[PDB]
RNA sequence: GACUACCUCUAUAUGAAAGAGGACUAAAACCAUAUUUCCAAACUCCACUUU
């Protein structure tokens, strides 16, 4: 009924198997019409659903068995006559059987007045239980007079699964053998030779538009006090126009389609299953506002139809076009998505070092200063004639086709012209590569010297887990779509180990996962030396055996399924099978995942796939870590004498150097662009079928590994990044601006020699430091105040802090002081001294200019993401057409030269050279002027804003859109709250600050 | 319903096309950008925001 796909049968599953001849119900992993026989056992949920269609909403348990018993023969129950039904049975029955129900057999011979049958069943119920005579109900007797009953349900049943089953068989590909999708294709072919396709008054006036909108309007200006049942009553005045011109809605096919697109407009606006949540308004309704929208949303079916099937040209696929066919094309059109927004992030460092506004205007003093930050080596007066084009022939060498991935990473040539070709092996990139993979073993060291770890823990306790053997810290991290972070391992650990025990208790048997207190040195140890064990010796190896990955989910399932009830969630997912790969498993879930996650969100349930990947992976770091000896990481204990014993590693690598063109364009690339397009490259490596193609991903894989671990290496000394101190204290003073410079944190530790800020320099690396100094200099209350330093000193936080967690644990055994007036203002206070001493910690080291620079960059890369889709459509009407180039297009008003001049400088970087010309609000509007080529798109630019926002802590509000000339423009900006101590009160906390908030606005309207 | 989607099929035009389907089409979710929110467990089918 309400679930046909997506349901067990016969504890098996079920699926639809689109194609072009027609639809199909298939099992699983079978090809079998069975459409049949499927729909046959999913019948005893009809009567089901029947039983629940006849019974009121107080849904009582007498009533229940005695309609449900009469339907199936072998549900009849013996019940008493007279005691448990003396009810109201009037009163039980539901809206549509309160009063008397008349139908016509579902094969009648024609529609008369004569053959649509009677019935009250508050009537004929009554006059069956007093001829009911003995002590309990006589199901013989009792189904004989309940006859009339019987065949309305059976006719019921009979024709709705005649219907689910023609809706089905139908729905195949581009289907031009039904109604109104025959009338598409008679609109479509019409405009490619230049003509009008339909009329909009011509068709008004056979649907008589007028006499609607006239009885709506007085259907809502007309009583409608109780907000209630307005939306229901709209319906039936709706259904009352159509029933009047019914002889013609059978006999145009463009009137009908009028009448399909003007119902689709009443339940958006005025809705009756779409979770109400406002009340409409009466401007929609009028006359004039409807034509132009059935104008307006007519005309995107026909612009859908186009690029449908002109994707079925480009791929040579318009024959044997299949479900199957189709998704894979989905799969390959992310990784090919998400390599590019990679690229246009790349070629704008290399702009910047070349020529920020070709190659004719280079500042020669900068080239060298910029080169030395991404590449930590010196380059020549001499080389800027191959390094310049050598960098972009690794960038350069779109085209939605058939790609072969081998011959795609290779690339051994650059070209240069005054045309003249090099390799990349007799070059000077070529000593950087290999000088950056021999220092890999003390890159590590580098890594563990800084953040404690050598001052809690002794060297031989550390030469003892780089040496375990059939471990080799490798570069590689995972060989699996769906593997966590190592912050949601660790964090979600916490909660499993630290439990009440005072339950039904939920044991996983752990023991690492000891602490949480962000606050110390010794647990920043621990925190950041199980983090490199969980990635470099740990993730590789557990991912790619099958006996270890295999006895942590073996553990996981039996640990479920073991104990009394039904209510178990890890109960239709199958164990892992014997000589089985965990990237096979693996597979079997990321789809599993995919398929339900609507089922998922049409009724308000949790994505229980999720808590089945943690599990395996928090259990299976506990087995690692305790076979091994490394359980001595769980107590730090600072020791006292610097042990100078050397930490020898052992690591080898076969990377040739066919690989020394695209580790050019990884280190163009952050931190963030790099870890994103590594879990990309893991989901599109486990569904290709070659053996080799794959081991072409695997070594591309770990060129982004050897990336990362440099990162942000940035400049040590001082002098290379200024010249004098007159230039460090005029470029310092734009962020803090005073007689302050000459201090602690701001000078090495006397006399007057500086320090140089991580958040600065990293500003310049990027191009975002212009608009920053356009930023900060607007107001002079955003730069680092004399009282913010000394805010620094007022008292200690390390003393509050430890005074909420105390305060926050007594509540958990006295929830009763939640409503003590007197204790939760206390909690207040505490809470608002800890909120106001990490925003000004955060200021004065100048570590919001870093989260500025972030929350900058993921804005305009996802407005490249858009301009990346429009791209893919404008290629795919244009095929058509030429397969059938300008004159059809500005016919069908698509891409212009108007909208290519917006859809190219949100796509080249364009906000960042300097001068504004219009602000960031201004690109998510021009971002809809170039994608109202359809709703689907239009609709979501704006959803991605305030989603963005979101995450970084914020709200934001957007005027209404008619009032502001279509535009967007701030109502609110508001730090987001937390809500502390409960759900139901009023003690809460902002996650950001009212000052962060104030800074972000005035950047997002900057022009 | 810009946020607060969309598109294919389906007709005894009505207890209603107020029905089914979408990894098939978009957006999220997942991912190596520090820390305050108690936590853990909670099967399937069928209903359900008026009357």
């Amino acid at each position: 009924t309400m679930r046909i796909t997506k349901v067990e049968v016969d504890r098996k599953k079920v699926l639809i198997s689109r194609d072009k001849n027609g639809g199909k119900l298939v099992y699983e992993n079978e090809m079998q019409d069975n459409t049949e026989q499927i729909m046959h056992h999913k019948k005893s949920s009809f009567y089901k659903s029947v039983v629940n269609k006849t019974i009121c909403r107080p849904e009582q348990k007498q009533m229940k068995k005695l309609v449900h018993g009469l339907l199936q023969e072998n549900s009849q129950e013996k019940i008493k006559v007279s005691d448990v039904t003396k009810l109201n049975i009037s009163n039980f029955l539901n809206h549509r059987f309160k009063k008397s129900l008349y139908y016509f057999p579902e094969n009648s011979p024609d529609k008369s007045e004569e053959y649509r049958i009677e019935i009250n069943l508050s009537q004929l119920l009554e006059d069956s239980l007093k001829k009911q005579q003995g002590t309990f109900i006589c199901w013989e007797s009792f189904s004989k007079d309940m006859e009339l009953y019987i065949n309305w349900a059976e006719n019921y049943i009979s024709s709705k699964t005649k219907l689910i089953k023609k809706s089905i068989r139908n729905n195949r590909i581009q289907s031009t053998e039904s109604r109104s999708g025959q009338l598409m294709d008679r609109y479509m072919k019409d405009i490619l030779n230049k003509n009008k396709p339909f009329d909009i008054q011509s068709v008004s006036e056979k649907y008589q538009l007028e006499k609607l909108t006239s009885a709506l309007k007085a259907t809502f200006k007309e009583a409608k006090k109780n907000d209630k049942e307005i939306n229901y009553k709209l319906k039936s005045t709706l259904q009352n126009h159509e029933r009047q011109i019914i002889e013609e809605l059978k006999e145009n096919s463009e009137l009908n389609q009028f009448n399909i697109e003007i119902r689709k407009h009443l339940e958006t606006y005025f809705p009756i299953k779409k979770t109400n949540r406002k009340v409409g308004d009466i401007r929609n309704l009028e006359i004039g506002e409807i034509q132009k929208i059935v104008n307006h949303r007519l005309k995107n079916k026909i612009v859908q139809r186009i690029l449908q099937e002109g994707k079925l040209a480009s791929y040579e696929i318009e024959s044997t076009v299949n479900s199957n066919s189709l998704q894979k094309i989905k799969i390959e059109e992310a990784f090919a998505l998400k390599f590019i927004n990679a690229c246009l992030f790349a070629s704008n460092n290399l702009r910047n070092m070349v020529y920020p506004v070709s190659f004719k205007e280079i500042k020669h003093k900068k080239f060298i200063r910029q080169w030395s930050q991404f590449f930590s080596q010196e380059i020549t007066v001499d080389d800027i004639e191959l390094a310049s084009w050598g960098l972009r022939g690794a960038i350069a060498p779109i085209h939605l086709k058939k790609h072969s991935w081998k011959k795609f990473f290779n690339n051994p040539t650059f070209k240069v012209k005054k045309t003249s070709e090099f390799l990349y092996k007799e070059t000077l990139f070529k000593d950087y590569f290999y000088s950056e993979l021999d220092s890999v073993p003390e890159l590590i060291i580098n890594k563990m010297e800084s953040s404690k770890i050598l001052d809690y823990y002794s060297s031989d306790q550390l030469n003892q887990v780089f040496t375990i053997p059939n471990f080799e810290l490798s570069l590689l991290t995972s060989a699996v779509p769906f593997a966590p972070s190592f912050k949601r391992v660790y964090l979600k650990g916490f909660d499993y180990q630290n439990q009440d025990e005072a339950q039904p208790d939920y044991n996983l048997k752990l023991n690492i996962y000891n602490e949480k207190a962000f606050n110390s040195e010794a647990f920043q140890a621990q925190y950041s030396l199980f983090k490199m064990v969980y990635y470099q010796v740990f993730l590789p190896q557990f991912t790619t055996n099958n006996d270890l990955f295999k006895s942590s989910v073996d553990f996981i399932l039996t640990l479920n399924k073991e104990r009394k009830g039904y209510a178990k969630a890890f109960q239709d997912i199958r164990k892992m099978n014997k000589d089985e790969k965990p990237s096979e498993y693996m597979s079997y879930i990321q789809s599993q995942l995919m398929l339900y996650q609507k089922k998922q969100e049409e009724k308000e349930k949790i994505n229980h796939f999720e808590k089945f990947i943690n599990q395996v992976f928090i259990k299976g770091f506990n087995s690692f870590i305790e076979k091994n000896r490394l359980t001595y990481i769980c107590h730090p204990t600072k020791n006292t004498v610097p042990e100078n014993d050397n930490i020898e590693i052992p690591f080898h690598t076969d990377m040739d150097d066919s690989n020394i063109a695209f580790w050019l364009m990884c280190k163009l690339l952050d931190a963030k662009q790099l870890s994103e397009l590594r879990n990309e490259m893991i989901k599109f490596s486990c569904s290709l079928q070659s053996t080799e193609e794959i081991s072409t991903f695997t070594k591309a894989r770990e060129v982004i590994g050897l990336a990362l671990l440099n990162g942000e290496k940035g400049c040590n000394d001082w002098k290379e990044l200024f010249d004098d101190k007159e230039a460090w204290k005029k470029n310092m003073s734009l962020y803090v601006s005073e007689e302050l410079l000459q201090s602690l944190p701001y000078t090495q530790e006397d006399g007057q020699t500086p320090v140089i800020n991580r958040s600065i320099d990293l500003v310049k690396k990027y191009g975002t430091e212009t608009i920053l100094e356009k930023l900060f200099s607007s107001s002079d209350d955003y730069k680092v105040s004399a009282k913010d330093i000394a805010k620094l000193h007022e008292y200690d936080v390390t003393e509050k802090i430890a005074q909420q967690e105390s305060l926050h644990k007594q509540w958990i055994e006295k929830p009763g002081l939640a409503r003590d007036s007197a204790w939760t203002k206390k909690y207040q206070n505490v809470i608002n001294d800890i909120s106001n001493y990490q925003w000004a910690k955060t200021k004065v080291e100048l570590t919001q200019v870093r989260h500025l620079h972030q929350l900058t960059i993921d804005l305009l890369s996802r407005l490249a993401g858009y301009m990346s889709i429009a791209d893919r459509d404008f290629q795919f009407s244009s095929n058509y057409i030429l397969e059938r180039l300008r004159l059809t297009l500005e016919y069908l008003e698509l891409f212009d030269n108007r909208l290519k001049e917006k859809r190219n400088n949100i796509s080249h970087f364009n906000y960042l050279n300097g001068q504004l010309g219009n602000s960031i609000l201004e690109l998510f509007d021009d971002a809809r002027d170039v994608l109202s080529y359809d709703r689907k798109l239009k609709n979501a630019v704006s959803k991605s804003l305030k989603e963005i926002l979101s995450s970084h802590g914020m709200e934001v509000t957007f005027k209404p859109l008619y009032q502001t000339n279509h535009h967007l423009k701030i109502d609110k900006l508001q730090p987001k709250k937390i809500h502390h101590l409960g759900e139901k009160s009023t003690v809460s906390s902002n996650q950001v600050s009212n000052e962060y908030c104030q800074l972000v606005r005035t950047l997002l309207t900057m022009k």
